[PDB]
């Protein structure tokens, strides 16, 4: 059965503030394929908090969602709170009509999504709120559906659920293309130097917090760009070295300028999860920030590190770029070599973390940079 | 009406600990000038938490504060909790005599200020506690007063209200004066190089958390110094580059030493908000910390970055300094040029964040550095 | 008397989540030697939270623990919650039989320790849980015992009790031994250069959070290694400079490679407090991470800085190492000098902070690096 832990609105408002205004599944509530048929969808036992209301699923099958008539549609399996309903106290013992497990389309879910609307809202308070758990694609009549967990709505970062690391990676090596401007691939694939003449695309360890960011879905941007899912002040840390950096040989060392920048772009709307409307940034918002700017120093390998705080908005693209001159005999930080003999990033890594919010006055005051 | 949400002392102690022992206005409670007259002061509806007690202002005018007889005095408009009073339950419905909106002078507010005293204190528990909302300067009889919001007591940094960013800025460029020791202007105005021969004072984007820090009010120190409002272990991050750095030309490169330091000074008492007594640091406390120390390397532009954790105390001045030699032909990191042709900081930025507390044993153990 | 604040299991689960699942003493509850005899152990008044249950000790002696028959044994003084017991409501006023102050051996404490087991556990829920306060060594009959506070179970880092700084130090100088690989001493003693020919072991200011880390007890590793007490994603920040770094003199500058790495090692089991079993890391976990890798640049002093996030596991050794070549005429970053004339780390400091957890899926996804 779908049970309420503390189902009242005042205590919910207090627990929501204690959860840092984040809602989500605390434990279990995953799909049970062994108990799922063509007319029912089974979900395992678990606990969830939705805008300060504790929801519990009580053993096989733990709970069953009626899927009769559902076919040839992609739907969202949602956990919903409806305060217009009444919890029946039969047996002085509670049915919980204020809690539902249902199927919704994307526009309906967006209109009542906890991330964008609230039961405790000041300007537009709601009586109905929902949390999406899975994308469920119902096939032809008589089949079992396919599904895709909505990881952003599952808490498992726990002590500071709305903040913390958004993305991080292990050290990696990446060949620098012979161009003026290029992105640094932050999404798990680098063009690794492997021999004196060649580099090859190689996976490296990377992790993203789906509540805070996701990989860009576009072919041109998937290796390099993150989509920011939550507004905030973020901290970006980078560290690494430039190996086989170019310079003019003493004939004094002729250094070559380069910079590593972080960048944001909000030109494309609806990149956030569910195609949600982006949050428009304040007038005069930054788009490019120098993290490291200097000249090559005449050494085989030169280290760098930088830490900055930056504002990012729901729907933004975030990326890192390496910039230098294109004349290898005069102004380029890169040389004419390939593989390990060519200029490359070595032991490069980054962490992106959400460290502050942009609510109230901070939007205009802290949000422009 | 002034309403209490959960007005009992045990649940208040729990909510206060959940608020990270911070009190303040959560929403609204700003001045309503359209409903303010010569005999009344109007305040808009809102919610506030004072040492774990929820206070609510319930529509125009939402609440009215009697200002009869108030003239030719600067006062503090405060929200107060008096546990000696009794909440009248008339109409089995509550008046809330334990909550007041009143005018206090600075010494009285300091004697019962939530930041320095508590209703739940172990050594000296109080029955009366207050939160200042505005400075109100009452003019001559028959006029409306002037006012200045006390932003430190307004929450709008929310998930970690007692911690988070204290100050941060965007990248800026700043000309290095031809002196051995100088402060780096961290308060929003830099001496920006603008031509081959000149620099000009230019604003850059900066933000301060008024709960954690404020700009020094003294003319000599206003461009450079912060006043720390809250004790703690802070993290200072800096990044930038030294452009047109001086060095002896090969005739080998003759590098020139420089350092960037952060500094604290507590010589001046009562710099904290309301002229509150500073918190004296432990014996042997640090005053100067090297963030970057090295020689110029022979390049046009040389990048740096540093991250340190440091103890800071309520009432302290905090600042950053650039130090180098003064003989340009031998030991100075600066040259004999002006504007963009002179040594300057380029793409310089910083973040100061409160990351830990100095309560209990940590005062002596972690507070000296 | 031993009093319960809110002694019900649902509200305990909520307060435990608000405490970031940390249990411990909030105030007092220290040993009272003036009221301690050969048959009784006195403890001072205080407040503690154990898995969301508030425990209070109510004035001299505040509480007395019977020590009759205790002799010639090292025991653990523990505060225990037993939900199998019943709180007697005599005098319509509560005795609190569900709370005990007792002596336990290490295996019994480990079997019911709050850090490893829970009253609210999903897979193995418990009815008995304990928090160790002191090691108590009872001597020969008729004597008073010796004791050692268990600081990890005392909260006094308060707003984010499960996270925050694990270890930090002030700037220090350390002579680089003429070897290929060496650890950097992070535990409070450095080999400080003091003259043109000598260095001497000198204390520097350091602080550790006993909940998160401790000094390695082994002679060979005590100057250099931390023992991690809590799993998590940690942030390591380092900054400093390499002074009197070696290089081949122009006859072009012949730079010399060096790196500073952080390292983890879990070969030795039971290093965690009480000899608790280490938490085994995921398959393919990192052991060495480059923080700074570059060549010496021809300057007297060269600065560096690095920030990385890394996974660490309960029971791990954590340390920092400096690596370079051993041929001073060709590949070593160190020279042939001693004291201030020899290559050394200058103004070196670090902070290690716990920034994320490794619960659920994050163990496999974020835990390998
Ligand atoms: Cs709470
Ligand atoms: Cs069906
Ligand atoms: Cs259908
Ligand atoms: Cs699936
Ligand atoms: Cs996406
Ligand atoms: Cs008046
Ligand atoms: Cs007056
Ligand atoms: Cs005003
Ligand atoms: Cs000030
Ligand atoms: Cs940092
Ligand atoms: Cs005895
Ligand atoms: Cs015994
Ligand atoms: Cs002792
Ligand atoms: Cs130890």
């Amino acid at each position: 059965v779908l049970k309420g832990i503390n189902f009242p609105e005042n205590e919910a408002s207090i627990l929501d503030l204690a959860m840092q205004n984040r809602s989500g599944v605390l434990d279990g509530m995953t799909i049970d394929i062994l108990n799922t048929t063509s007319n029912q969808l089974a979900l395992f036992h678990g606990t969830a908090v939705l805008q300060g209301y504790g929801i519990e699923i009580t053993g096989a099958p733990d709970v069953l969602v009626d899927t009769t008539g559902q076919s040839n549609e992609t739907m969202l399996l949602c956990l919903t709170i409806d305060l217009n309903q009444v919890n029946v106290p039969s047996g002085t013992a509670v049915d919980y009509k204020q809690i539902r497990l249902e199927f919704l389309d994307v526009p309906t879910l967006l209109k009542q999504y906890w991330r964008d609307h609230s039961l405790h809202d000041l300007i537009d308070p709601r009586r109905v709120i929902s949390m999406p758990l899975y994308w469920i694609t119902f096939g032809q009549t008589g089949t079992t559906p396919l599904y895709e967990q909505i990881k952003s709505n599952y808490i498992d970062n726990s002590g500071n659920p709305a903040y913390g690391i958004a993305a991080r990676c292990e050290n990696f090596n990446h060949f620098i293309n012979k161009v003026a401007v290029q992105s640094i691939p932050i999404n798990g694939v680098a063009n690794r130097p492997v021999s004196s003449t060649a580099s090859q695309l190689t996976n490296y360890k990377v992790w993203r917090n789906p509540y805070l960011c996701s990989q860009d879905p576009r072919d041109k941007f998937a290796p390099d760009n993150l989509v920011i899912e939550e507004d905030g002040i973020y901290r970006i840390d980078i560290s690494g070295s430039i190996n086989i950096a170019n310079y003019t040989f003493p004939a004094r060392v002729g250094g070559r300028y380069f910079q590593i920048v972080c960048a944001r772009n909000s030109s494309a709307n609806n990149l956030a999860e569910f195609g949600a409307e982006q949050h428009l940034p304040p007038s005069g918002v930054w788009t490019r920030r120098v993290l490291v700017g200097e000249y090559t120093a005449g050494m085989t390998e030169q280290a760098f590190s930088s830490v900055a705080t930056i504002s990012l908005f729901k729907g933004d693209n975030f990326f890192l770029q390496f910039e230098t001159g294109t004349n290898t005999s005069r102004d380029s930080a890169y040389n004419n070599g390939y593989g390990t003999s060519g200029t490359h990033l070595r032991n490069f890594s980054y962490t992106l973390e959400r460290v502050g919010d942009l609510n109230g006055t901070a939007y205009y005051d802290n949000g422009t940079f």
